């Protein structure tokens, strides 16, 4: 038979292993030579896998680059304006490379140019507690001061943002020991810990879920109008550079003033942490100077899509996804998830060879450049969000197979709750002492639900890969899985090589998934996922699961609003609509349900998989949410803090946030009780599209 | 059989005649008792004619209503303060009313109160070009003083706008013979003229289509969250208020300052028709003041829906709508249509209790509040926006069936003319003198096109009327039909007793169609477009129309461009892009319709007809035209300058307006290039919907 077990016997490590191996060998950094033709060889192969068609769909972007001739680099400097320090030019390669041309040195895209000097504070993770802390706790004002914070909890873009609207004149971003070398393993290349030369690359923008910075709203196509740089979305004002916990250590150990709060800020340096301004006494005359020259330019860049035509639902299409492009060499971010879809490709392509389709289309892409901000997914689905609004069935991600070696990981849409419970209680578990138990057994033990006995954990969605635009500006149900790490409050900080050179196939192979079974684990997981999606007769959604969800979300922005009890008072703020289409919701999807159970007629059955497939589509609010029109979605947005982090009511909640502060509070009471009606409405209309049809 | 030919036959001009005098004999303001009771009646008729269900929709919103103790008018005042003239309290009632209660006094509705004193400028039909004149060819300045205008040619709200925006501090607006007084005709009772106490009623704001004032986006319901009067949406910042030409004579005759321009300037009357400002010498002391006391109120409004559930496809919707409040009796506005709406679903019911349904669902509906801003379509289309957005197929609208009796009027998608053609050529034309012939034959003669030999005029959708939310807000497919008259250059001014107390049913009976023949056709062309829609296996849209008429507005805003060579050479303005994509529609819509008639396979129909029905959502941009959330549609949006008259390609229209009066030419030709990009994306987007899907 052609069924899932096919699909899934046909996926092997070993494969798997050779495309990581081929994927890894040179950089393949967006806009760059070297991954235009590895889309062309990703492309070529895909055709003779077996897909009817593939082609490459490019725009033209706003990239940033370092000056080759002219290095970005950090210096203490003394009165005389002598450099008597120079953080480094480059990461020491690893073995093997140390001759590999077109390794793009450390650098923040997108910082703007800029040789700032002034004296250093220390601002922690630089969120937005911690300048809270710095500002109306401690009284520190960075006004025209050059922030250093450590990476780790909250997007870099965060922090950027963060440290501008406190009036930094610069960011130093530096990888601290403590969030990024993990006790008892060594560093890169005997074991897969950061060292202290090793730095990790990443964009800073604040796009807010707008793709290229030049043209929000539309693709980036031959005959595009690009809005002037001025005018560009989300680049940073102020310059930023990272570096590795070496040189941070010269920069933070002669730092003055204030000493840090308490435990939670100091890292795990021989310093002190002390919060300055500015160095202590006998080098108080010593200032930090930054030189970036980096510049920001149009690029092309090259998307592969794929396609298996369906059989029956031609029109109906389920999307797997994941980017291409990497910083390096990319051993695990991307390649370890690129790897993952070319082995899903060649699968369902050996089907397809033996006269087996599946019932709708599956579109199959290879992004290019997510690393400079999800800009190949954002830009081809800006292209085709007609087709993809009446046609999206799900979209399934496939960046990084791996993050660790301990347990399942999955965020997703509620619809997709059941099928993944299903999928993984068939699955067998690639775990040590779990053998010939089922992945669903080890996944549940491992990462237990906070809130259901017997059940995983399956966290929301928030940002940072490139489900964003179809999930969140689209409305498509989407989902993503991959193997995880043990270390809960590192959860949004990386492991400890991301986005350095050390990310190499050997990384992988030697320390993370020598047997490449957890990847395989993954492609079963990703791959059947998909295969479900484009075959089941019914879509395999089930809407009584977001009810569940909903009232969850209700109760909790609720207890948010009740820490204010005086004022939801004296402005009569009520949750009782929120509540109410929660029930109705609950109501008329059980009845959806009984239907869904109780319907050989193809058009009611069709009728049916519509209702299912424009559920997620019904949250979508087409006017988007405050000052964010990409993010409309009403019930899940990136946080406004953490661009990582999923938030849940976001509009009700970032109206709540901080309310204590605002000068106008009947002004901002009136906005929580907007959001509230904007919610209750939004909830309500997503029911009723289950509701009887006529 | 139960054929269109059956349900064509089941109406009766006698049964529109009955109708009508049952619908017109009290007034049926949006917000009263009166027009509650009617609503009332409709939905029991509705289930009595055999409907499935109908029910009441009913949402609170901003409406605007006279003081009843303290009257608006307007009066001369001399240098002493003594009102030496006034204007009148009502209109003097027609035979037979006289005693009617609670006839609601000429006013304009939304007004704000004020008592303003001043100089009377006198600015022809208010215009755009009628304030470029007086500002930039006269020299005279509006700002402070009291601008009267003559109805007529474009939207009264466009004429308020614009009288803001110069600085008047009040607006008068009236009725000139010119305009609304027909050469050898008597009026009222004894023809179908205006009398000189007869005034015009109606709204002047400027929506852009956002729906009641209080709640843009979202409906007006039990738990709407509602702006502040001061952030409400549309509301005019001066007093304005309507005469008749007896009281505009008085205001008139003393005017003096500059004479009229030219001819153009000059109405019927016996006055010289001086631009002012101020009166001639000897009353050069007397002012004109204002005293509007208007209201605005929120209150509550009930839309009638009526569903006829579709035997195969209850998922799709095909919408008849018109609305029933009226200002006073609504003979003609809007009576006369809803008449018709009555007697249609009398003729589905007569085949459904025969055990007929339709393919597709239909659903009428009689909106509330229309002649408050369209208050109650679009308040209902916010809140079902998912449903009709999935699901919608086409919108029918059911205004007035006559304004004149002379030929058919169509306004409409191109979508729709194939439909249109083909009906009308087998309806009977109830023309004198067309005996036995076709509706299209007569239409075709007395309507010629101005591009086709042999084919009818058909318009561009406006503005102004119910289907705006449907169209231009969300993308169904919509169109419009009524008698008209045989009067070109009043096209937008109205019949010559529009929203007056004249109204009546009498007005239709004795004047316009005494054998209700006029209204039994455009029964039968609303109700047989209706029926096709709902029943016919393909949809009955044709995309070659509109790649016709595409290349026609491609053309025609070319050559408005190239009236600026010089600028287009600078700024390097091309329109090749919309062009090509133009060319490219054309060619993909061509095979698109090869295999729409070359394809048993209802997936593929359905597959095919969703193709149909979404082509309109594609030209739909979800960030909507500048400055105009709500007007959504690239194609075609109501004139910026003119709500009643529908412009193509709005948003590089509007671009170019005016352009060489523009202070930054870099920056204005900058935005004309944007929206050529906008305009050439959404085309090659739309067309992209009609290729193969996988
Ligand atoms: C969840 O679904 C339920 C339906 O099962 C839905 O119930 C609806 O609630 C609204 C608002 O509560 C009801 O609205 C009432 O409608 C009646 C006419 O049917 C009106 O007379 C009422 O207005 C009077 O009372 C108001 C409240 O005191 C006054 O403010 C007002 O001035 C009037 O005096 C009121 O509009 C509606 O009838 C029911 N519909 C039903 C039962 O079918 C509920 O709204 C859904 N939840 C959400 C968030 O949508
Ligand atoms: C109407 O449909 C046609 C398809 O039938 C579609 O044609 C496409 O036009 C675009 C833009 O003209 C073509 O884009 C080219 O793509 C090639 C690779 O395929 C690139 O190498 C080209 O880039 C070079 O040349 C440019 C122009 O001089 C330079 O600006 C650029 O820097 C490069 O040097 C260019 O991107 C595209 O290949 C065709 N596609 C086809 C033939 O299938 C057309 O765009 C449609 N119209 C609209 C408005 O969409
Ligand atoms: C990655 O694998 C690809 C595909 O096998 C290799 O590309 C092929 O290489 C051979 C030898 O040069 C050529 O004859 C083929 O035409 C190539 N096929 C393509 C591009 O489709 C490539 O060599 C491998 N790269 C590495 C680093 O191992
Ligand atoms: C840090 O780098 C800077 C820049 O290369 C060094 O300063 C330069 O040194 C050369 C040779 O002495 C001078 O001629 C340049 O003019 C200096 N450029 C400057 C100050 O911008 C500096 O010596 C380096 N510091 C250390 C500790 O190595
Ligand atoms: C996950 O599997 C469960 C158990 O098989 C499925 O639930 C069953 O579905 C069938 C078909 O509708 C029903 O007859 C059973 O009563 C259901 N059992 C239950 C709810 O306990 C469930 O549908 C699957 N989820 C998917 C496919 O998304
Ligand atoms: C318009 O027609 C309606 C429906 O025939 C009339 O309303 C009916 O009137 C009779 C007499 O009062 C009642 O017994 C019915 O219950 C009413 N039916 C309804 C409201 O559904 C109404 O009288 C007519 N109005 C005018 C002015 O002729
Ligand atoms: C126009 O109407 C105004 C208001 O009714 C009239 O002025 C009023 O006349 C009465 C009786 O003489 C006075 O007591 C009021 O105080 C006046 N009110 C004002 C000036 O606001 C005026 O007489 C009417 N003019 C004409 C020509 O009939
Ligand atoms: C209007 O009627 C014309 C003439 O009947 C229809 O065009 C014909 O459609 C049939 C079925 O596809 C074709 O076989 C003929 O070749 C068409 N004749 C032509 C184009 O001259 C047309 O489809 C009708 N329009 C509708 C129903 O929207
Ligand atoms: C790189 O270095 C210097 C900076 O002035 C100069 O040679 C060249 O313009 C730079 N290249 C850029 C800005 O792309
Ligand atoms: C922070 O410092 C700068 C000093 O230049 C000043 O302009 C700003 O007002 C200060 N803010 C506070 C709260 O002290
Ligand atoms: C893999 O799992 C083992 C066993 O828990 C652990 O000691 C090792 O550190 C893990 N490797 C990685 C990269 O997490
Ligand atoms: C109507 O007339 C007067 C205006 O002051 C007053 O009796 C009453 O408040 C008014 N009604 C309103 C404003 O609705
Ligand atoms: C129009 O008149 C007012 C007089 O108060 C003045 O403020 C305004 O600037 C004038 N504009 C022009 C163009 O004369
Ligand atoms: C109806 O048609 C006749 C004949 O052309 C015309 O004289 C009459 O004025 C028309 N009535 C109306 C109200 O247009
Ligand atoms: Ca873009
Ligand atoms: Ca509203
Ligand atoms: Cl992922
Ligand atoms: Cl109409
Ligand atoms: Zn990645
Ligand atoms: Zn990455
Ligand atoms: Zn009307
Ligand atoms: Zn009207």
């Amino acid at each position: 038979k052609h069924n899932m077990k096919a699909f899934l016997d046909e996926l092997k490590a070993e494969n798997i292993k050779k495309f990581l191996y081929n994927f890894t060998q040179i950089p393949h950094l967006a806009g760059t030579e070297q991954n235009f033709q590895l889309a062309k060889q990703i492309q070529s192969q895909w055709k003779e896998f077996g897909l009817d068609s593939v082609e490459l769909a490019h725009y033209d972007v706003l990239l940033s680059y370092p000056n080759k001739t002219h290095p970005n680099y950090i210096s203490i400097i003394n009165e005389d304006g002598n450099e008597i320090f120079n953080t480094s030019l480059f990461e020491p390669p690893p073995p093997g490379y140390e001759n590999v041309s077109d390794i793009v040195p450390p650098f923040s895209a997108f910082s703007p140019q800029g040789m700032p000097e002034g004296d250093l504070v220390y601002v922690n993770y630089a969120r937005t507690e911690d300048f809270f802390k710095l500002e109306r706790d401690m009284k520190i004002n960075c006004s025209g001061k050059i922030v250093i914070a450590r990476y780790g909890k909250v997007f870099r873009g965060n922090k950027v943002k963060n440290a501008q609207l406190a009036g930094a004149k610069g960011v130093i971003l530096y990888s601290d020991p403590a969030d990024y070398f993990a006790p008892g393993v060594k560093s890169y290349p005997d074991g897969w810990n950061l060292p202290g030369g090793g730095v990790q690359r990443g964009n800073i923008l604040n796009l807010n879920g707008a793709g290229d910075p030049l043209t929000p709203g539309y693709p980036a196509n031959e005959y595009a109008y690009r809005r002037g740089i001025a005018e560009a979305v989300g680049l940073p004002s102020i310059p930023v550079h990272p570096i590795g916990y070496y040189d941070a250590q010269k920069l933070l150990e002669k730092m003055g003033g204030s000493a840090p709060p308490d435990s939670s800020w100091r890292g795990s340096l021989k310093v002190p942490y002390n919060v300055g301004p500015g160095f202590t006494g006998n080098f108080s005359t010593q200032k930090v100077k930054m030189h970036i020259h980096s510049t920001n330019e149009v690029t092309r860049i090259y998307n592969v899509i794929g396609t298996l035509r369906g059989a029956v639902e031609p029109d109906r299409y389920v999307i797997l996804g994941g980017h291409r492009d990497s910083w390096v060499f990319g051993g695990i971010d991307p390649q370890s998830g690129a790897a993952v879809v070319h082995e899903i490709v060649r699968s369902f392509g050996t089907l397809k060879k033996e006269g087996w389709r599946p019932r709708r289309t599956i579109l199959f892409a290879s992004w290019d450049a997510a690393e400079f901000g999800l800009l190949g997914s954002t830009e081809w689905a800006e292209e085709n969000s007609r087709l993809l609004q009446e046609r999206g069935v799900a979209y399934i991600n496939a960046d990084s197979s791996i993050e660790g070696n301990y347990t399942l990981r999955v965020d997703c849409t509620p619809l997709m709750y059941s099928l993944v419970h299903n999928l993984t209680k068939e699955l067998k578990s690639p775990d040590e002492g779990f053998e010939g138990k089922s992945l669903y057994e080890s996944w549940t033990k491992k990462s237990p639900s906070p809130e259901f006995s017997g059940m995983p954990r399956i966290s929301k969605l928030g940002s940072g890969n490139d489900f964003e635009v179809f999930f969140q500006r689209l409305g498509i149900a989407s989902g993503r899985a991959r193997y995880t790490k043990n270390w809960e409050t590192n959860k949004f900080s990386g492991y400890p090589l991301y986005h350095s050179v050390y990310e190499t196939y050997e990384l992988v192979e030697k320390f993370y998934d020598p047997m490449f079974k957890y990847h395989l684990t993954v492609a079963q997981v990703r791959g059947g996922m998909v295969f479900e999606l484009a075959n089941s007769i019914v879509l395999p959604f089930d809407c009584r699961d977001y009810a569940v969800v909903l009232r969850k979300y209700a109760d909790k922005i609720y207890s948010i609003s009740m820490k204010h009890p005086q004022e939801m008072k004296t402005y009569s703020v009520s949750f009782d609509s929120l509540f109410s289409a929660v029930k109705n919701f609950t109501e008329i999807a059980s009845k959806f349900s009984e239907r869904l159970q109780d319907f050989s007629n193809p058009i009611v059955l069709r009728m049916m998989n519509d209702q299912l497939m424009f559920l997620e589509r019904a949250f979508i609010d087409p006017l988007g949410l405050p000052d964010r029109p990409f993010y409309r979605h009403v019930i899940y947005a990136p946080s406004s803090h953490n661009k990582y982090a999923g938030e849940s009511f976001p509009g009700i909640y970032d109206a709540l946030f901080d309310i204590e502060s605002k000068v106008d509070p009947s002004k901002a009471w009136g906005e929580v009780k907007r959001q509230i009606y904007v919610a209750a409405f939004t909830v309500q209309a997503a029911a009723e599209t289950l509701s009887e049809v006529a």
